[PDB]
């Protein structure tokens, strides 16, 4: 199979909706894709939708030979974790702890896919309500409910396609709880102090609502701490900080889906660091490469939780061992490099140039946002919008959209500003076309 | 981190209750496991949980310099399969499109994770009814519920909690749609044709009872082939015949979920294929290392299915890359070996012992059963099951239990009738000191 027969193999099978191109897996580097069919090189601001932190075939994993070693031994097999423990295992585990780590967070569980992670979130939190409720005379077939937000996305799969609420597509024909969901007070442009507040209220009079009309029956809300997929929604602190307060004072769990956002993206290991708000439980993905949760704070409260009673929550494989040993080694780099301070520095760059096109295209550049390399501008349609990214693409730039009018980007935390001025310099290009 | 400070490095963060050893990744092969602590080795039943084909550290990969390089290639990044297209992933489909496919099912769907391969083929039935009601002047509201078996076990994510009911630990406070489940008419020992045929005809009237009392609303019937989890318990070719015809009279697809039963354990690509009745739609995964679903037959018939519309099904990974690389080559090893008619052969080995053993151990070994290298027997009580495993334990030899009172076997399709009569002896020997 040759790679210009590449999309006639697959398509004799599956449906073929990706990107034009063949990925080479071995000229590709750093922020560069390389079409396997031309030689063409393109510029990633996708990063195989933000689950890469370090770009493809970073040097330090490449040059590195004993890793080398480490890693063929580790994918020749497919261990299940779940009841075999391995060095290779281990090593991971204590290294994500060391990196990634929350002091208040000890209980790490890791599985296979971000949904999966999520819903190993929503399932502790279940756990935790019914038996809460049980030790305070409360039935214990209560506590079943999960709070969320309106533009959310936790993926595809049983519990969060119940929560799960961008595109019709995802959601449409499948069988869905009926769980409270209340209106994202994300900020926009052109609202002052006030005004922020008065959104923001309005959210936490919603969220009260719920918990006052199900007693006892709300085990958790969940919220991405910026919204992806819904179109890089950011939240002030203060919302969170209330909602935190909220959950406490009716015995509710607080989880951050930060499968988008963690893992250095914002500039810290989670966004939540950068919200002050002590998050129950936290799911992580993507960049991880293996998925998970890691709990504790009011977690422990219930002493015969998910964490501490054999066979409440499990996977055949406990994660991919591959992936853990890659995670390993790129954990490693992030810290020996500092590429948590390398993405606030450059993300305040690209930030930068993103302000300087919404001067030079006021009418056209729309709100340009961003924590650390998690940056997004909007444009006036959605037609205006789908053709800025087929003009990027014909320049062999790739970023992702999202929402109706989102234009996102998904830089590797190893991205040069040289990088950031091309990527800038190609939407320069192609707005003129677009207008 | 040693191999001796493995259990206590790992137990700071997580539940720690596996087995007792640390896997040699380099020094365990073919149907034994390496303790890396003692260097003792393992005769390995139990295959990580069924899911290793071909035992650690295949000569046929770890040999192979060619193989090496594709895989290494593929382990040192994780694109989204998603949407990026790679030489790899095509040279995968079609082998599995040649080794294991089915003319009658042409869509193929990848995922990383069982529970989630059987998830997607709900979604597609549960699409595929709304549908299918909808062009036929019904509710397209309607086709939202799922008919499964007592015992049956088919994951721990979201919709398949509402499927599985084998341990009350697995699904207990978690929320559930309250879906049709009816008894399970599996062959017992000494219950003649008459009696099966009474007690097959019990599960049909139940089956029939929730299609009449549930219009429109039944989008699929889901079973194991042999249901693994529960007990190993077999059903006759006439049950799932019937049911393929009661199926297709109230216009509910038929799911096989063969994440156990799959990849040539029972002798042949697939167990459905011995029982001569045609799925609509089948979940894979375990031995596969990536796992998905084949989808045809009847889902043709809707022209805008889930395979034929984009965004309906996905997931950010598409499957993890190492793996379809590692299983391309496992599935030319099987087929280049001839492996489907090793474990056909074999498996009437180890069952001839099996009934060997019931002839010695009349009132201890109880209902020998199997189908290729699928196999198991009874105990007396559940008090016996746990004490035989571990007494095997304590002689190296490692078996799954599964339901109540079942020892289950699940040695790798290369396993040689020497090392089936190592586990036999080991079984012959820990039996006496059980009773
Ligand atoms: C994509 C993502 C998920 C789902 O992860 P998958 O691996 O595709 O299942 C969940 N939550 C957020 C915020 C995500 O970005
Ligand atoms: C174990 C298994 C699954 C679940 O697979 P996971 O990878 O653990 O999610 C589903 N169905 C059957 C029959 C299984 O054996």
């Amino acid at each position: 199979t040759t790679p210009d027969r590449v999309h006639e193999v697959l398509g004799r099978s599956m449906l073929v909706d990706g990107l034009d191109i063949v990925l080479d897996l071995t000229r590709s580097g750093g922020s560069y894709l390389v079409d396997a069919i031309t030689g063409r090189r393109y510029l990633d601001m996708f990063t195989f939708v933000a689950s890469s932190a370090l770009g493809m075939n970073p040097p330090a994993l490449v040059d590195d030979r004993e890793f080398h070693a480490e890693l063929m031994q580790a994918a020749l097999n497919k261990p299940s974790n779940s009841d075999v423990y391995s060095v290779a295992m281990a090593r991971f585990v204590e290294t994500f702890a060391r990196v990634l780590g929350d002091p208040a967070l000890p209980h790490l569980f890791f599985v296979e896919g971000g949904a999966l992670a999520v819903e190993n979130a929503l399932k502790a939190a279940f756990d935790w309500k019914s038996r809460h409720n049980q030790a305070h005379g409360i039935d214990p077939a209560l506590g079943t409910q999960v709070l969320h937000l309106r533009g959310a996305f936790h993926g595809r799969s049983g519990y969060t396609l119940s929560l799960t609420n961008t595109k019709p597509t995802i959601t449409a024909r499948f069988p869905k709880f009926d769980w409270p969901r209340i209106d994202a007070p994300y900020m926009r442009p052109g609202l002052d102090e006030p005004a922020m507040a008065a959104l923001e209220a309005e959210a936490l009079r919603q969220a009260r609502a719920a918990f006052e009309t199900r007693p006892h029956d709300i085990a958790c809300f969940v919220a991405e701490p910026i919204q992806g997929e819904g179109g890089d929604r950011h939240f002030r602190p203060e919302f969170f900080a209330a909602m935190r307060e909220l959950c406490d004072e009716f015995d509710a769990l607080l989880i951050f889906d930060e499968v988008q956002t963690g893992c250095g993206l914002t500039g810290t290991a989670w966004a939540y660091q950068q919200l002050d708000v002590a998050p129950d439980i936290v799911a992580f993905g993507k960049k991880t490469q293996v998925c998970g949760v890691m709990a504790g704070r009011r977690v422990d409260e219930v002493a015969d939780n998910v964490f501490a009673v054999p066979s409440r929550l499990n996977s055949s494989w406990g994660g991919n061992l591959t992936d853990m040993v890659r995670a390993r080694r790129i954990l490693e780099v992030i810290e020996a490099e500092g590429l948590f301070e390398r993405a606030v520095q450059h993300g305040k760059y690209l930030r930068a140039r993103l302000d300087e096109l919404a001067a030079d295209f006021p009418a056209v550049v729309l709100d340009p946002r961003g924590r650390g390399l998690m940056c997004a501008f909007s444009l006036p349609t959605t037609a205006d919008r789908d053709e800025l990214i087929r003009q990027l693409w014909q320049r062999a730039v790739i970023v992702l959209p999202a929402g109706a009018d989102t234009v996102r980007f998904r830089p590797p935390l190893t991205v040069s500003t040289a990088e950031i001025d091309a990527a800038i310099a190609a939407v320069r290009s192609a707005l003129p076309v677009v207008t």
